[PDB]
């Protein structure tokens, strides 16, 4: 009965990372296949979905668009150091947070914590 | 002919039109492999280049930020009537102006003209 994490990442130790460090405390599932995302969520019913939006070919700001259409669940989004994110941004691409690359485990667990709940 | 336009678009028949429409006034190039876009770029070397945001599986925003790590000529979005993209954002994101499907070619010409004076 934990909080289920979709995780949108190509990176497989990202992934890795991610699946070691949150499997403790959550079920955690990344993509199967990237064209297939709507229906692994479906299936999966996430309670929050990791949306890495740095992937080159997954349009990330895409499909957080389209999974709005559906879902009131919160998205977190992945984003670069490089790039300068706000929440302003953030909420008007669909999101609920966003945390930027490369990102602190502690960090991204008081994120998840607070939104949870 | 004598500016270069490259055009980042999977849609055919917008690719087709655009050649066609543009053709009389622009040296115009496409995609010929999406797995090769940048170097497509590099070796082209446009004046001008037209990024679809709307993508699903190339992620326009995260290509643009690339390309604007060694590229400062001009980049206009394609965008979707029904999206929520609107003028900040395309600046914000790299670009410096956006149009939005479907769209006007008299509108797309007048961009053209405007940003490559």
């Amino acid at each position: 009965e934990q909080g289920k994490i979709y995780i949108v990442e190509d990176d497989m130790t990202i992934v890795s990372l991610l699946k070691d460090h949150l499997s403790a405390s959550y079920h955690v599932s990344s993509v199967s296949n990237f064209r297939d995302v709507k229906q692994e969520i479906i299936a999966f019913q996430p309670d929050l979905i990791l949306m890495d939006i740095t992937l080159p070919y997954f349009n990330g700001f895409y499909w957080t668009a389209e999974l709005r259409k559906f879902l009131t669940i919160p998205i977190i989004f992945i984003s670069s150091s490089n790039d300068e994110m706000d929440m302003v941004m953030a909420l008007n691409m669909g999101g609920d947070d966003f945390i930027s690359k490369p990102f602190s485990l502690a960090v991204l667990d008081a994120k998840l914590t607070a939104i949870l709940r």
